[PDB]
Order: structure tokens, then C-alpha cells, then sequence
């Protein structure tokens, strides 16, 4: 694929194979202490940084280091979900889901839109809104697992969350592909000359498929963690953001394609419950 896409793929799969071997080694030799493992991974994480910043300039490196980082989170998440106590095993899969999302997000953009593929398509979360909401679900899981370890041992539930996450993902990406270059991480106010309307595939089902996938995936994140507090909070925060965004995004869509979209509004719902769009 595009150049900025091959860098991420090699950095992601590469970092995921380095620390996978590391995690394999630490298992077959009974290396079980938490501070020792943290120090080994830290050791080799340092290694990957300078091997990458040596082989890459500022652009390709800020791309590579993020790719490999997610790879790290990936391997470490599965590692925790396999060898951590059953009080914690849930948080491992959660980590893995998160890493995959943030990576498959960039890779999707690099494919369908190699032109504008940056570190924001890697989309490390530095958006003051999400960061607070993300870390806040962690502090609830560990406080509820410390005081209520049993709550985090119901593995059929957390697997249900995994399910809704994988689905929301497939819909998300399958929508980013279906839309092609028309897709955009940001809402557009001016019309491109190659921007046409999409109504087939997943868009035949929803006016905002990706928003649907991202919506249920986000809810599934807290269904995995079995956080009784973050599940409702995430559902509401996600809902309102997609209400405003879907609203304005549809208004611009109305001045974009006029009646085609007014007909598309009469023919397909937004995809999220209780969001009408721009009527
Ligand atoms: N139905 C549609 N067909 C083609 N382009 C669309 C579209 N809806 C929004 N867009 C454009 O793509 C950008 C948002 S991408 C939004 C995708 C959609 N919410 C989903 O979940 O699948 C907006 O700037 C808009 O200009």
C-alpha cells in the first residue's frame, strides 16, 4: 500500500513479534513478578524506540513508533488475558481491543486515503474529552476489582462485550472501505469535486454506519471491563456526540447533495437509536 501505510504495518507487526517472543520467554521460565516483567518490557521498549528513531526521520518515525507501540499494547493485552489472575484477565482483552482499534483506524485511512495519512489517523488520543473518559473507566475497573473481584470473574459477560466490539469494528471499517476516499475522520463543510454520495452496502443499512460501529464498540469496551458505572456513561456520552455531529454533518450533507440525501433520509435511518439527523 501507500508508503506511510507500509511503515505502520512493519512497525506494528514487528513490535508485536519482538515482545511476543519476550512474553513467550517470560512464561516458559516462570518469570511471574510484576515489577520484573514491567522492567523487561521497558528495557526492550527502549530498544525499539532508538532502533526506530535511527532508521526513520521525524515523519516516518512519529509514524513507526506509534505503530509499534500499539503492537506492544496488543501483545501485552493478550499476555495479561492468558496468565494474569482471573480478577484481571478481563483487562487484558480490553487492552487488545483498544490497540487494534487505534491501529486499524490508521491503516484504514492509509489505504482508502493515502494522501492525508498522518499521526492523527494513528489518532493517539490527546483529545481532552476522550482521555478523561477513557482513564475514568480504568480507575473504576480496578477499584471494583479490588473491592469486588468476583464482578470481574464473569467471563461470559466480558466475552459478550468482545462480541459487540468485534462487530462494531467490522461495520466501522467495512463502512470506511465502502465510502472510499469519500470517508473522512473530520466533518466536511465544503464539497469536493470527486465527492459523491454513497448509499450501497453498509450505507444502505445506515446513514452513518461507521458512527454506528464506533457507538456500539465504545459501549462494548465497558461491557468487557464489566464496569457497571462506565457502561451507562459511555452510552450517553457517545450518543450525544453522535447526535450533534450527525446533525451538523447531515446539514452539510443536505447542501452537498440536496434532494438525493433528503430522499436518502426518507429511505434510511441514521443507525443510532433516537438520532434523527437533519430533518
Ligand atoms: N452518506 C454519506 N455518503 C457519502 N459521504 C458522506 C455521507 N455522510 C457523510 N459524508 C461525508 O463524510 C464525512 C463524514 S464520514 C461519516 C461516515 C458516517 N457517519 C458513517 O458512520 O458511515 C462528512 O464530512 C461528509 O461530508
Amino acid at each position: 500500500l501507500s508508503p506511510a501505510g507500509k511503515i505502520s504495518l512493519q512497525s506494528f507487526t514487528g513490535s508485536s513479534l519482538v515482545f511476543f517472543v519476550i512474553c513467550m520467554f517470560n512464561h516458559y521460565y516462570g518469570i511471574t513478578n510484576l515489577v520484573v516483567n514491567t522492567l523487561i518490557v521497558f528495557f526492550y521498549a527502549v530498544n525499539v524506540y532508538f532502533f526506530l528513531k535511527f532508521f526513520y526521520n521525524e515523519f516516518a518515525f512519529a509514524i513507526a513508533i506509534r505503530a509499534a507501540f500499539l503492537g506492544l499494547v496488543l501483545v501485552l493485552g493478550l499476555y495479561i488475558k492468558l496468565v494474569a489472575p482471573p480478577n484481571i484477565q478481563i483487562f487484558g482483552g480490553y487492552m487488545s481491543v483498544m490497540a487494534l482499534f487505534h491501529y486499524s483506524e490508521f491503516l484504514a485511512i492509509a489505504i482508502v486515503q493515502p494522501k492525508q495519512v498522518s499521526t492523527d489517523s494513528f489518532v493517539i488520543n490527546h483529545s481532552p474529552q476522550y482521555t478523561i473518559a477513557a482513564v475514568s473507566s480504568w480507575v473504576e475497573f480496578f477499584i471494583e476489582t479490588y473491592f469486588f473481584p468476583a464482578l470481574k470473574a464473569i467471563h461470559w459477560l466480558s466475552n459478550i462485550g468482545l462480541c459487540v466490539c468485534i462487530l462494531g469494528e467490522v461495520l466501522r471499517k467495512t463502512a470506511i472501505l465502502t465510502a472510499g476516499s469519500n470517508f473522512n475522520h473530520l466533518v466536511q463543510c465544503e464539497k469536493s469535486s470527486d465527492h459523491v454520495l454513497v448509499t450501497h452496502g453498509v450505507y444502505a443499512w445506515f446513514r452513518h454506519p461507521s458512527y454506528v460501529g464506533w457507538f456500539y464498540w465504545s459501549i462494548g469496551t465497558q461491557i468487557i471491563l464489566i464496569n457497571p458505572l462506565c457502561i451507562p456513561a459511555y452510552t450517553l456520552a457517545s450518543w450525544m456526540f453522535f447526535k450533534e455531529r450527525i446533525y451538523i454533518e447531515e446539514s452539510m450533507l443536505l447542501s452537498f447533495f440536496g434532494q438525493q440525501y433528503c430522499d436518502y433520509q426518507q429511505q434510511v435511518g441514521t443507525g443510532i437509536p433516537f438520532i434523527e439527523g437533519y430533518k
